[PDB]
């Protein structure tokens, strides 16, 4: 019943963002031809629709089962992973040198989009493995790549990111897991990691943990953390799973959602590990993995909006309840389908505006990934790296926050039926809630965007995007079809720079102003990004209608969604502006001991 | 670990809303003296803290267990209900004539506030029974009151509201459950009701169902529905539970939350029932029950904000993570408590502003209930009835919507730990989600407020409240302590009438405009109500500080919370204004068949 949104994915990639010319321009991509790409997307869609989407409810109902022996995944999960590996999917967007198919990361990301929608909990197993692959590719030695990266690329082994300890998630500088150097050049790793997604499971031949730990007499805090490869089974002479390493799962968590993804307490009992990247540069190297996880979680945010929408539109066309305010629209039936109600249309259009808008932002970001990986033009590469660094926190926090809202609109359309397990809409909400907590909380994303990406680059990262918006407004300010979008967009674009300058000035007078403005500044930024993408989709829709498309309704719907976004969602920016400019004192003046005097 | 917010309840009731003079002015209340009332609140708080709050997690973990025989409640629920009945709580705010203690409904509501916070699922059992009591009091014959109302007032029997069928929740005019008249003046009731809260359980001696059904050859729709008393056990000659009636629970639902409250499919197999109220006036009579449920669900919204806050403040003071932007505040510790972070303070102050603000609105509404029930002044009674009709949909939808937001802020403060079952914060979110769906969805509340309460009274219901706000602004516009609140409040108060006039004009041109504006109009109205209550609490805090209170910190915190509300939450009104004035066409123009063309 999940259906992949292939027509919209093709609209965004090929029509909006010129993917054919993009792939034509990039080393290694010249063979990623439209017919090959469309066949790969279609095969991806079928796997998602036929194999893993039917396992989504099973994953939530059964969850994972711990024994000291290991962790059992839900019925069908491991069989589906066997089919995924047999179909070659893990190798799709990885280097030919390491057993990969060599296709662009942005094509892999489209498969990931559909996987995350069909079964997010299932998709975490291969998804975390992609982060581990990216880390080994960027920082691994030749031998670490020959041993571990080839096995991850085939899908035979999976990978995990091991950061969190009981006392620290955001504050990695406090981690205490220790790496004791051995004469043989290896390390013995001792410590307890918690909330390790896919830490233990029954789906693969080995698990490759990528682990943050401290060398003896390393500096205090983040300047003292190093990165280690700690496999569940140590490689044998033939490079296959060998001696059991001293890594074991103590327990799995009982959670609100993503039950199908084992959330593991992992005990490292002087486990053998291998240093990856330079000593004391573990944070820098682990950021390869963390940035993969942030873009992947943004895709999770998109997934919850998409699933919300799919459920909501089906129910709104089928469920009859009350009558239209302008007279019975189905007078032959006992009641009208509830899509006749304006408030139901508001909730449908909200989910649609966020799913379709975020899809545009995601594939825009995916083009930057391809440029950084493949371009020979140092200037093009620098610009793409700056744009990706800017969009990563916006995509993660904004898409997750509005994806949870969208999941909740999906429930709301079902009325009381939305609270019932059988329909899947409440699971979509429960699975969505972790998306704003893991991979860097919304607040951490917001500090990254405003502190590190915007204020610490003198706004150069922001200027990259506002230049695009400015050029779009200059080009479209007298275009009759979209001049209604350009006027507010140009006002917003000017305001975005002015706000940034006002927030920066406040931060110079009081550093608390960075945290005080951060989440409003990020949400404002995401709304502004989608104003640009909606205005551009409206521009493209009007062009296609003028050209005499045979898909008139598809493009007319884009113009309706764009107008709904600008008139009913974008005005949320007015509240983020007022809040962010209101100043840190209204947050910081209350004494800690005075917050709870009503008892 | 739940603590009743007794100091704040006393602040709102006695200091803000003059409850002592209120009770002094009302027939029957003159004995509800401050010392008696405070002892009752304290005993209420202890029951909640000691007996039912420790059962909240048990209720969620075990849920209810169906057998054809009946429905088992979670461990301890029925024992706690035995203690509640032995303590006399069910009879507290009911008529002496029917075995009641005769205390004001608004004092009962304070017990209900603490019950809903300690264990909402448990509280539903006595809470629905109060709705059944109110219905029997208003519409029952002497004999129906002697038989059923006395047993509900003692707590020996519980009560339910049976409306919903598989094909209809909001559209009661489509219900098909039939009542066949018998020669003995009784009716045989045949039909399946779904989502019957407390439909079957093991906690009481009988269950009194209040059931909507259709007489043979009644008019189409709501003009054809009648109300019936259908007990699980028919009364014997001594009025005690007698012959088993043909009422049985076919199944219970599997839901996202409120697991401790049995959500029952109830089969009426030509069950014996008794007409209550006039034939064909079932909707009018059932509204007594439905309005009790709407105010009770508003109290649920308050409960989720309160529990969110209690969990969040405890964690924010205890959890150490990262350091203040203005330098380590706890340099002796490995990290600062996370309350040093502005973004954590924003989430704490949001929950506090909604809990404390909604508490003020709730007890303001509770005074109207007391005036309608007890006043001999017809003019005072009319004004109170109008004010209660206006506030009921605002309280239900606004307090539930912002209570769910507040529950989610509670989770967010815990980071990844917030998703884990052991901490209770995720249960608070899951239990909160039903609050916007049952007792009339947010959208139904919004149509009731804008269509029935405001536009169909020519705004007289709104004018009742905006007159209070106007007089407050005239009184406080030069009061140095709160003039900063009055200026924006007076602008908002003028805007509230202007918006109402603009929305009414649009509705006259196109009736779709009522649904299109409805939810934004309700949320705007709730924010405006809390602007008034926060400005008034700030006024009262400044008065207490000028008087030389020994509780300086309590009142200083009220002023901080009020300023946080005005500067960071109230600007949400700017987005509701823009959206509501944007017009129905941006919702209604998209064709039904064009919403999902991206597949
Ligand atoms: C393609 C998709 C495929 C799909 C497939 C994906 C699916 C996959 C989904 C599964 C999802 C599960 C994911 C669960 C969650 C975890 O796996 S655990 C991850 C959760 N925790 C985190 O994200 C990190 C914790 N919190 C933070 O980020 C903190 O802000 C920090 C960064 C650790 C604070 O450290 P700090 O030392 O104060 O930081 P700071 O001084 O600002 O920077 C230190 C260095 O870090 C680096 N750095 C800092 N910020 C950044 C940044 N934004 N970027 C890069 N480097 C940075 C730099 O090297 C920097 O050095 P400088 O350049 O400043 O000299
Ligand atoms: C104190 C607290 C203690 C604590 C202890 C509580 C804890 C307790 C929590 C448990 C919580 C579980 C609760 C689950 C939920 C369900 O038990 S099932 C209830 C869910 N469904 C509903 O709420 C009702 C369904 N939806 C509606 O409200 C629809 O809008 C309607 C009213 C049925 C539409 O019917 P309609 O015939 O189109 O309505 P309309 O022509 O506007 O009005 C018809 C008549 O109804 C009456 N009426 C309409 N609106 C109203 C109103 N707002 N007010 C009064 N009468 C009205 C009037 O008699 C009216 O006649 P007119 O005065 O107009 O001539």
């Amino acid at each position: 019943d999940y259906k992949a949104p292939l027509r919209d994915i093709r609209f965004v990639r090929d029509e909006l963002l010129g993917y054919e010319a993009h792939y034509q321009s990039l080393p290694g991509a010249e063979d990623a031809t439209p017919d090959m790409v469309n066949a790969i997307l279609e095969e991806g869609a079928k796997f998602c629709e036929q194999v893993i989407a039917p396992l989504n409810r099973v994953g939530d109902l059964e969850g994972c089962t711990w024994s000291a022996d290991g962790v059992k995944t839900p019925t069908g999960f491991k069989e589906a992973y066997q089919q995924f590996v047999e179909g070659g999917w893990p190798s799709l967007a990885h280097d030919v040198e390491h057993g990969g198919q060599g296709l662009p990361e942005s094509l892999g990301l489209a498969i990931s989009e559909m996987v995350g929608q069909a079964n997010w909990s299932w998709g975490m197993y291969p998804g975390l493995s992609h982060g581990a692959m990216n880390t080994l590719h960027a920082h691994g030695t030749a031998e670490q790549q020959a041993t571990y990266l080839t096995k991850l690329v085939s899908g035979e082994w999976t990978g995990t990111m091991c950061l969190t300890e009981p006392h620290c998630g955001t504050d990695l500088g406090m981690l205490r897991t220790k790496a004791e150097p051995q004469a043989d050049g290896s390390y013995k790793v001792t410590g307890t990691k918690i909330f390790i997604s896919a830490g233990e499971h029954d789906m693969a031949d080995n698990i490759v943990h990528i682990v943050l730990a401290r060398l003896p007499d390393a500096p205090q805090g983040t300047k003292g953390i190093s990165l280690f490869i700690v496999p569940k089974f140590l490689p044998n002479a033939e490079g296959n799973a060998g001696e059991r390493n001293a890594v074991s799962c103590g327990s799995i968590e009982h959670k609100m959602g993503i039950h199908g993804n084992a959330t593991c307490v992992m005990n490292f009992d002087a486990a053998t590990g291998f240093l990856i990247g330079p000593p004391n540069k573990g944070l820098n190297c682990m950021f390869t993995f963390m940035n993969t996880a942030r873009l992947g979680t943004a895709l999770q945010g998109l997934a919850h909006a998409e699933v919300g929408f799919q459920g909501g539109i089906a129910y709104a066309r089928e469920r009859l309840q009350m009558r239209s305010l302008t007279g019975p629209k189905a007078p032959e039936k006992p009641a009208d389908p509830i899509i006749v109600h304006p408030d139901v249309r508001r909730m449908l259009l909200t989910m649609k505006a966020f799913a379709e808008g975020n899809r545009a932002m995601l594939y825009f970001a995916a083009k930057q990934v391809d440029i950084v990986q493949r371009s020979q033009d140092e200037e093009q590469k620098k610009a793409a790296d700056s744009m990706l660094a800017f969009l990563t926190p916006i995509a993660k926090a904004f898409m997750t926050e509005v994806g949870f809202e969208s999941a909740n609109h999906g429930v709301q359309i079902f009325g009381g039926h939305g609270f019932i397990a059988e329909h899947g809409m409440e699971q979509n909400v429960r699975d969505s809630r972790i998306s704003m907590l893991y991979a860097g909380t919304t607040g951490v994303q917001a500090l990254d965007l405003l502190g590190r990406k915007v204020l610490m680059t003198q706004g150069e990262a922001l200027k990259g995007f506002t230049k695009i918006v400015h050029k779009f407004c200059q080009a479209n300010e007298a275009n009759e079809a979209v001049k209604e979008f350009v006027a507010p967009l140009a006002q917003l674009n000017k305001e975005w720079g002015d706000l940034t300058m006002k927030v920066g000035m406040a931060a110079m007078k009081d550093r608390e102003e960075v945290g005080a403005a951060s989440v409003d500044y990020l949400m404002y930024s995401g709304y502004a990004c989608l104003a640009y993408f909606w205005a551009d989709m409206a521009r493209l829709a009007a062009e296609k209608l003028a050209a005499g498309t045979g898909e008139e309704a598809f493009y007319k719907a884009k113009l309706q969604t764009a107008r709904f976004y600008f008139q009913r969602i974008l005005p949320r920016t007015r509240a983020h502006v007022a809040a962010m400019l209101s100043g840190a004192n209204n947050l910081m003046e209350m004494a800690e001991e005075d917050f709870a005097l009503g008892y």
